[PDB]
């Protein structure tokens, strides 16, 4: 009864508007309806969750540390907190589906004469575990004591993940915004986002352990360019300072003699797992959404397929459909 | 070969690991025949620059000199409360990793607290008591892992006033008081899924109420029984209006997160162990249960693995 899917994570930047040029793809191919299924952020979740709204309460203790109403060490942890909270909502949905993924290591005895249904995402749960947490700590505004729960506890990712990365050009990025407007921060997430891609590639030929023994570790002034200038580029055959990894050497995570403790070893190792398995692909906001839709369709031939049954995709879909609600 | 994979989890102070380890020395007169890992202390008083454990307890006592608002000591509390987790799950995760999924003395491998306690037990006791929000946790509950069969949960438990002294960190009952009975309620769980879905008396189940957490705090009401229902439960705590809409429904995220945390804890053998005793008796009595704990499969080769994994960073 197979069928195959083409899982497409659409993440990057905030504000860039890859929501509205995300939509603007769902409306010039959905000509069939059964054919495209799309699942937006949770942001009824986050304006709630649980009894807080972790958007207002990541910004606010910004401007509650700035005012000094709160010390900046507490600012920190207070950060840490509200940005963890980003976490479930996307988790509980992705731990799902993986769920009706089929992960069949066989043969095909027939094939589908229709073409592959595509469900488009908003955001992949690393944004919330790993790309910002990480932002948040290079530009000082979160306490690296909450990376090991975010980064080394995720979860086995299933074959096919298509990660789109979008981009826009710095000057327009901020115009699409102006929440709070800080170079520092913006310039540090286009930064880490590019890694993330520079990694993927990167965990593809090579272990993370390669020259991490060459890795300096993170400094003060390592995060300053970062907050500046926008330096790492995405480069065709990335090395281990062009990652994530670049970021990850910290003296909080390494023992005396400065090596990676046991532990945190065993996480990075799962981190890998999971970012190794994407498929990375960029793609430039910076144009009438007409166009930035149609190159994504340029793509769908590149990306991975996934195998999930007939019956499933018509569930997740009333799933999908019963939450968006 | 099959090994017997047992977790001695329960309250703290307790003694369950002074306990822990008398058993090790008495039955581990053949070397390669058990295994133990230790609470990774090491981390949690180091986790990435920040000592979980203090900070736990330097908020409650920042909150009662008003250094700071009752508002942030909650959230604060979420903070390091969450520090605790990770050590344990990169651990089991590995582990989970190590065991073999394939349709005379098994090895057994002992450890000193599960997951749960992290990420359900203590988190969980921490609301009830008012000392963290309950915005963290979906973050700990919802999200846990599929757990692997086998897992052999064994609850320590003291009695009362005996238990006031183990410790005598800080002393005071109302956490403690309830510490116990969410454990209670635990197990009651852990059985109490074993037949039913947690979607039970559901729409019996009284809303968590103050007056509700007013009693975990003094009465160790929540009484351990053959045929655990609803109310005897952790759902009896989980029926809360912060995470249900309007019209009193559980939210849909929230609610496939009960089905996975039903998944997980479903899995469980639960065990009652007395740590009112003598360690030597304490031991003994864990022994004679082995033989009804349920056993896993794994390859001869991870064991020695495992093994070399859990020496390299219980060091
Ligand atoms: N069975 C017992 N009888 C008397 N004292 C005990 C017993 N078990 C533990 N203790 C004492 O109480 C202290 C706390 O117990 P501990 O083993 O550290 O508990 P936990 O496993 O909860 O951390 C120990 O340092 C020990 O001296
Ligand atoms: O981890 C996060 N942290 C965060 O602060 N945010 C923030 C970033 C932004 O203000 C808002 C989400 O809107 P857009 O990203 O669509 O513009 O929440 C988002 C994530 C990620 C969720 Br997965
Ligand atoms: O989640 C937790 N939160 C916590 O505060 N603690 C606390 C409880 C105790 O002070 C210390 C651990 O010592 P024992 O439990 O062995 O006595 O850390 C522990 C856990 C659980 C880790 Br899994």
């Amino acid at each position: 009864v197979k069928m195959g899917v083409l899982r497409i994570y659409l993440d990057g930047a905030y504000g860039i508007g890859k929501t509205t040029a995300a939509e603007e793809f769902l409306h010039h191919f959905a000509i069939t309806p059964n054919r495209i299924l799309l699942i937006g952020e949770p942001l009824s979740y986050w304006r709630n969750l649980a009894g807080e709204d972790a958007i207002c309460g990541i910004y606010g203790t910004q401007t509650r540390r700035l005012n000094g109403d709160v010390s900046p060490e507490d600012a920190q942890r207070l950060t840490a907190h509200f940005q963890s909270l980003f976490c479930s909502p996307h988790a509980i949905m992705h731990a799902k589906i993986s769920a009706l993924m089929d992960t069949s290591t066989s043969d095909l005895v027939q094939v589908n004469k229709e073409p592959y249904k595509i469900m488009l995402s908003d955001r992949h749960p690393i944004a919330s575990t790993i790309c910002f947490p990480l932002s948040r700590y290079l530009v000082g505004d979160m306490s690296p004591a909450a990376l090991p729960g975010l980064l080394f506890t995720l979860p086995a990712e299933p074959p096919g993940t298509n990660l789109v990365v979008c981009t826009v050009s710095l000057p327009s990025h901020l115009s699409r915004v102006s929440e709070t407007v800080n170079l520092p921060f913006v310039m540090v997430l286009r930064n880490v986002y590019i890694m993330l891609i520079n990694t993927i590639i990167f965990l593809k030929t090579n272990n993370w352990h390669a020259g991490w023994n060459t890795l300096s570790f993170c400094n003060d002034v390592f995060k300053q360019k970062l907050q500046k200038s926008e330096c790492i580029k995405l480069r065709e055959v990335p090395g281990i300072e062009d990652t994530l990894f670049a970021v990850l050497k910290l003296p909080e995570l390494c023992g005396e003699f400065g090596n990676i403790l046991p532990l945190w070893a065993w996480g990075m190792e799962t981190l890998s797992n999971c970012l190794r398995s994407m498929s990375p692909f960029v793609l430039s906001l910076e144009q009438t959404p007409q166009h930035a839709a149609q190159e994504l369709k340029t793509l769908l031939p590149q990306m991975t397929p996934a195998n999930m049954s007939s019956g499933a995709w018509n569930i997740l879909k009333e799933l999908v459909n019963a939450v968006q609600d």
